């Protein structure tokens, strides 16, 4: 009978669920709601948001959690001397994962500059016209998240990062340095003094809901994340960035640029989570789609069941004379990218590994305490 319950996320959540290659086992529920609602329902121990009852155990997310969550999470849920404190919270990264720009405009192979993307997503271009060479022309209309999503904090993370204030002025940005300028948000709309009328919130929750409202109606662009699109290599349907597909992300620039920390900064979850804003190689629009568990679990067989699943998602195989992660055929079949070796062997280490103080219900740490049966 025993179930572990999550969600959020729409990005990853076919890998994790319902697909024949998903990776969660079979009693782990995963609801869909966006990041930020998966994170509320999990530091607020609230499954009412994913739709069910009883604890929540878990959830995906890829925006990271912020200061004031894991301040808020550490004085409530894991005060000093507390007996029934719940324990400190694990984040780590899953998979990595590009975001992709799907658009809806019959013609030729589209490639869009950082100069051009910066301008569609502030409202400075609102014509197909205006960008030269593409042989498209009519009103550009940008699907976004209404609600609290990681693919929007990946997307304007870059934007922030990358664009020049010459490539958002005159747009309704909120001001930076005296001028409009992306802000790292995963509420898209709080970008703006005054949202654009050509913004056009998606009609439901998720990704896929986005996707389908792109080519629900002529000249529409959106942003989603790249499993739900059925090619990464078409063009004229998905858009290159500064010459690049959304399945080129440099592995190198990206990944490789952080090793995972130890001693008191792997006690932070928030170093477990690096992101790359601006990488310098390849696509540049990129980053980590994360878990938040609990450390501690008062139901053993959950807290068992994590280790479990732990071990096999950042465990290590060589098939082939190459080593891998045992889901990184999984991973790649979802159009994700697999965490490096010394991201794997580390979570693996820590949280993986029963007898390390770190570890999900490791007996020393967690002895007497957890989230709630």
């Amino acid at each position: 009978a025993t179930a572990v319950t999550g969600g959020g996320a729409s990005l990853p959540a076919d890998l994790y669920k319902g697909s024949a290659d998903s990776i969660l086992p079979a009693n782990f529920s995963y609801a869909v709601t966006g990041s930020g609602t998966g994170k509320k329902a999990f530091l607020e121990n609230n499954s009412a948001l994913f739709s069910t009852t009883g604890t929540v155990h878990f959830a995906g997310s890829d925006s990271v959690l912020s200061s004031t969550e894991l301040n808020t999470y550490n004085s409530t849920y894991n005060v000093s001397g507390d007996a029934n404190r719940y324990g400190a919270l694990v984040q780590i990264p899953s998979v990595a994962t590009s975001v992709t720009i799907p658009f809806n405009k019959a013609g030729s192979a589209v490639d869009l500059s950082v100069t051009q993307v910066c301008g569609i997503f502030s409202g400075k271009i609102t014509s197909w016209s205006q960008l030269a060479g593409l042989g498209r022309t009519g009103d550009i209309q940008v699907v976004y998240r209404g609600e609290s999503s990681g693919t929007s904090e990946l997307l304007t993370r870059f934007l922030t990062s990358a664009c020049q204030p010459a490539d958002v002025s005159s747009s309704n940005l909120k001001l930076t340095n005296g001028v409009p300028a992306f802000s790292v948000q995963s509420t898209f709309a709080n970008l703006f003094t005054t949202v654009p009328s050509n913004f056009i919130a998606a009609p439901a929750t998720g990704g896929t809901a986005l996707y389908n409202a792109v080519y629900a109606i002529d000249g529409r662009v959106g942003y989603v994340g790249p499993d739900a699109i059925p090619s990464l290599t078409d063009a004229t349907k998905v858009a290159k960035v500064k010459g690049f597909s959304p399945d080129e992300v440099s592995v190198q620039a990206t990944l490789e640029t952080a090793a995972p920390p130890t001693g008191a900064a792997a006690e932070n979850p928030a170093n477990w989570v690096p992101v790359f804003g601006n990488p310098s190689a390849g696509y540049p629009i990129a980053g980590y789609t994360n878990f938040v568990f609990g450390q501690c679990y008062k139901n053993a067989t959950v807290g068992a069941n994590v280790r479990g699943f732990l071990t096999k998602h950042y465990g290590s195989t060589v098939v082939n004379g190459v080593e891998q992660g045992p889901n990184d055929v999984a991973i790649r079949a979802h159009k994700f990218i697999p965490l490096t070796k010394a991201w794997r062997d580390a979570v693996r280490a820590r949280f993986a590994t029963a007898t390390n103080a770190g570890a999900v219900n490791n007996p020393a740490t967690c002895s007497g305490i957890g989230r709630p049966l």
